[PDB]
């Protein structure tokens, strides 16, 4: 059961579909409309049901062409408020109704962020973006807000005519609104049953260009050439995808790039994948996170965690296809030195939270905890090096890609449970149980902390990186002189990268090795996000005040958690910058994205 639910469970009851009818209110920032449910009764008798809300407005709900009663219960935090209603008519096991629900949105609703014309790129139009994961689509419309349920949709949205929605679904036609000629209806449908997390919306001033046979890239008109150049890689990966996974079952894979707050690297949406503009570093090595949106198609949209507490399934999953997709554009030397970069990333994650931390386990007990407070990369990287040591345990890749296309296979349009997956993989390998009871499960799954066991890494792509870590590490200042640009002649994007997160382990360092580094290696140059990201991190630690305004720049400038979170705390323990931090966010605090807000003033103490 989903104890980040307030909704009758699967068990009682089921939503098959969603017809959603709705107008967005730029003035107002709401979304008004109509949440049309057909619920199928999983219970003989059944006389009512609850549905999960938050920050809603309910006018009235409708079964049969005729109002019923409903209540909200008392909000219950993060959770949101429980709505629950009278059928008029009991139910038998099976029987199926359709509920519609009018309601609106609140402008504070944690699932929408409304950019005002000036927070866009083209100065002249407002924009609205949705994100629904974990437990926000209950801030849209009333559901069952849980990935154990799995629904199709239908939807017609209006909006403003000069403007373009597009949704997680097949774009479906648009016409006049019939009730306002200053607007256009869009329409939209998704076939494939999807848990209701994976409902997604932007209304903004859109544009396009196709990249593949199947891909069309979105944003404002300023970003469209850059994005298309930074993703088109894009039909090959899927190739690579289809070919580990199974057939891409979805139509289209459309990309949407975002304005610079939206709160993630990606955004796994079907049929339109969201991204961070933070990716156009122009040379397309950031690409790693469309392998893994992309790889989403099979790990997460197909094979569905039943609740957040089995979150890793979705992850780890992802993790290890994405590793597997650049590995085969790039070489399996390549999928190592991202695999070993992903421990490090792990390492960070239980130092950051205590090794003994609740949230450094793999399966995660969320009961009276809420879902973005817990986020963090132990699922992805624990999730990753469980399914790495495995891999290497029974066999090696091409093995244990068996087992992962006959998992996608196994449990394609379903929800599933950590034993879920480790039934099937003792099943799928029941010719080597003897080597899979040699893993310590209780600990893999359970435990706190590092995983109990490393698994083996190629060193090729990585050694160059921890070598000159270590020549700064160890260098004194009669050592600064012997650096020089040529250090970094035969280190791509990636070493410097992997270099600066090598460094940024042992930080602070002294403030004159720091100010060395800039000398001669200008990173203060460097726009590729990931790199610049480390880079300002081991300035502010190391206590450059140069770099302060720097820092302070970024973390506004963009809004990806990934960078605006470390970001802000570092400049928060940092002395110097302290109240300048503290001061920046409360200015920029209502014109961030809700739930960024949320968590960066949890992290600063304000
Ligand atoms: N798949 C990209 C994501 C965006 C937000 C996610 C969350 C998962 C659980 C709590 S927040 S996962
Ligand atoms: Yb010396
Ligand atoms: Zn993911």
């Amino acid at each position: 059961v989903d104890t980040c639910s307030l909704a009758s469970p699967a068990s009682v009851c089921r939503t098959k579909h969603l017809h959603l009818r709705c107008s967005v209110d730029f003035t107002r920032r709401t979304l008004t409309g109509t949440a049309a449910l057909t619920v199928q009764s999983q219970e003989d008798n059944l006389r009512s049901l609850v549905l999960d809300t938050k920050d809603l407005t309910i006018e009235k709900v409708v079964i049969n062409g005729q109002e019923v009663k409903y209540a909200l219960g008392e909000r219950q935090s993060y959770k949101g408020s429980p709505m629950e209603i009278s059928l008029p008519i009991a139910l038998s096991k099976n029987q199926e109704i359709v509920i519609e629900i009018s309601f609106e949105t609140s402008p504070k609703s944690s699932a929408l962020q409304w950019l005002t014309p000036e927070q866009t790129s083209g100065k002249e139009h407002p924009y609205l973006f949705s994100q629904c994961q974990a437990i926000h689509c209950r801030a849209i419309l009333p559901c069952q807000d849980t990935p154990s349920v799995k629904l199709t949709y239908t939807a017609e949205v209006s909006v403003p005519k000069e403007l373009v929605a597009l949704m997680s679904a097949i774009r479906d036609g648009e016409t006049p609104d019939p009730e306002d000629p200053s607007r256009k209806i869009y329409k939209f449908i998704q076939k494939v049953p999807i848990p209701c997390y994976l409902i997604a919306l932007v209304v903004g001033a859109l544009e396009s260009r196709q990249i593949g046979p199947r891909t069309l890239v979105w944003s404002e008109k300023e970003q469209v050439e850059k994005s298309a150049y930074e993703f088109s890689e894009t039909e090959s990966m899927l190739k690579i995808a289809e070919d580990l996974g199974g057939p891409y079952v979805w139509g289209q894979y459309d990309l949407l790039v975002l304005p610079p707050s939206f709160p993630y690297g990606g955004m796994e949406n079907p049929c339109l994948t969201f991204v961070t503009p933070t990716l156009l570093a122009g040379d397309k090595s950031l690409s790693n996170v469309i392998a893994h949106e992309i790889s989403h198609s099979w790990t997460g949209n197909l094979v569905t965690n039943k609740t957040w507490d089995h979150f890793w399934l979705n992850e780890g999953h992802t993790v290890y296809l994405e590793r597997h997709i650049c590995g085969r554009l790039f070489g399996e030397k390549f999928r190592h030195f991202n695999a070993l970069g992903g421990w490090g990333e792990l390492q960070n994650s239980v130092k950051t939270f205590g090794e003994t931390h609740p949230f450094t386990k793999l399966v995660v007990d969320l009961t009276d905890i809420d879902p973005d407070v817990a986020y963090s990369s132990v699922p992805y990287e624990k999730g990753f090096a469980l399914l790495f040591y495995l891999e290497q345990l029974l066999g090696g890749p091409e093995i244990f890609l068996g087992f992962l296309k006959a998992y996608v296979e196994k449990f394609s349009y379903k929800s599933i449970t950590t034993d879920d997956w480790k039934d099937f993989l003792y099943s799928y390998f029941k010719d080597k149980v003897d080597v899979l009871n040699q893993v310590d499960w209780n600990a893999w799954l359970y435990s706190p902390g590092l995983p109990p066991i490393k698994p083996n890494y190629d060193m090729t792509l990585t050694n160059a990186c921890i070598a000159l870590s270590q020549r700064w590490i160890t260098a004194k200042e009669d050592d600064l002189n012997s650096f020089n640009a040529t250090d970094l002649k035969d280190l791509s994007s990636h070493q410097l990268n992997e270099f600066l997160a090598q460094t940024l382990q042992r930080a602070p360092l002294p403030l004159g090795h720091i100010k060395r580094m800039q000398e001669v290696y200008n990173f203060n140059a460097i726009n590729n996000s990931e790199i610049r990201f480390r880079w300002l991190r081991l300035c502010i630690q190391s206590k450059w005040e140069d770099a302060i305004p720097l820092a302070l720049k970024m973390a506004t400038e963009q809004g990806r958690m990934k960078f605006t979170r470390p970001l802000f705390k570092d400049l928060a323990a940092f002395d110097k910058s302290h109240d300048q931090a503290v001061r920046t966010y409360q200015e920029h605090k209502a014109s961030m994205h809700p739930v960024t807000a949320m968590l960066v003033g949890k992290d600063l103490k304000v």
